[PDB]
């Protein structure tokens, strides 16, 4: 009967999507196993077990700018937020694997793109030639599951097992942003011509694929303050992968190039539009409870707009 607790401001906060998880890494599993408790149960995971499985996922994350231990944790939030704004609509497999999904979506990660692994040559990028860092995130996954003591899964059958461990595959090979855009206008034209059914496992895939998109950007749907320091670190790591680049002899994209900061701010404009706009819309027409993410997104283009009219 032993609870997680968190003080008052905690308590409330993480409930709502724009919950920034703070600086003190000490306090983020802590964060996490309460999440899983209100999510999914008391009864989801043996703590020991989930607390183990935690601190080997923390240990297997790098010391890189943006795509390390606070991201992972972050996006487990917002899934966590989601689950908790639409209680009815997922399966107990679903809440199980989701959380743990988010938590490990980006095991591994070096702080380089596909597109670089692929011309450095990385040995990664001859064993999965498409959504490359994403399969290496799934296979540390597995890796990390199969450790003595760390099977968090150990009282589900082989057929519960093998449904989790797909959901959780799919999940992470939906974080590739290359299959987003594809995703999100089959699920915009179900939605519209009204043949999305919940029922239809190929449906649902598609649902929690863009779940796992919303929840990878939630930066954008965060206080200002936040996305804008954020976007920071987002930066350092495009720019020591433009570095990387020209170090092959090949001219980075301006997204990737520290010498054309100057076009952040428009950058950061297309990205609105073309990517998180879209993203949390779909996202609110499916599941009418989302909608604080598209307000909070929309609030955050208004910012790089004022950005871009210098007045900040
Ligand atoms: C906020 C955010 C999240 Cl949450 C996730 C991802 Cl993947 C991401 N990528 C970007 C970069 C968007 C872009 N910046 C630039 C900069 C220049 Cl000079 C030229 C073109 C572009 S296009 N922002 N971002
Ligand atoms: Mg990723
Ligand atoms: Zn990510």
């Amino acid at each position: 009967l032993m609870q997680f607790t968190l003080p008052v401001r905690l308590c409330k906060e993480i409930e709502l999507f724009h919950f920034d998880i703070g600086p003190f890494e000490n306090m983020w599993p802590g964060i996490f196993v309460y999440m899983v408790h209100r999510s999914c149960g008391t009864s989801c995971f043996e703590l020991e077990k989930l607390c183990r499985f935690i601190m080997s996922v923390k240990k297997n994350y790098r010391r890189v700018p943006y795509h390390n231990w606070k991201h992972a944790v972050t996006v487990a939030h917002c899934m966590y937020a989601i689950l908790q704004n639409n209680h009815t609509l997922f399966t107990d497999l679903e809440r199980k694997g989701l959380l743990i999904a988010c938590l490990c979506h980006d095991l591994d990660h070096r702080g380089f793109s596909n597109s670089y692994l692929q011309k450095f040559d990385h040995p990664l990028a001859a064993l999965y030639s498409t959504s490359t860092m994403e399969q290496h995130h799934f296979s540390q996954t597995v890796s990390i599951l199969q450790l003595e003591g760390h099977n968090i899964f150990s009282t589900l059958s082989s057929s519960e097992y093998e449904q989790v461990l797909e959901i959780i595959r799919k999940a992470i090979i939906a974080t590739d942003l290359a299959l987003y855009f594809g995703n999100r206008k089959q699920l915009e034209e179900m939605y519209q011509t009204g043949s999305l059914n919940l029922n239809n496992q190929s449906h649902r895939d598609r649902v929690i694929g863009l779940m796992m998109t919303a929840c990878d950007l939630c930066s954008v749907t965060k206080l200002w303050p936040v996305t804008k320091l954020t976007a920071n670190d987002i930066y350092a790591e495009f720019w020591a992968e433009g570095d990387e680049m020209k170090k092959l002899g090949i001219q980075p994209i301006p997204m990737m190039d520290r010498d054309k900061k100057d076009e952040v701010p428009q950058g950061q404009l297309g990205f609105y539009n073309a990517v998180a706009i879209p993203c949390y819309t779909t996202l609110t027409q499916i599941l009418p409870p989302t909608e604080p993410l598209l307000k909070a997104c929309r609030d955050n283009l208004s910012q790089w707009e004022k950005v871009i009219r210098g007045e900040e």
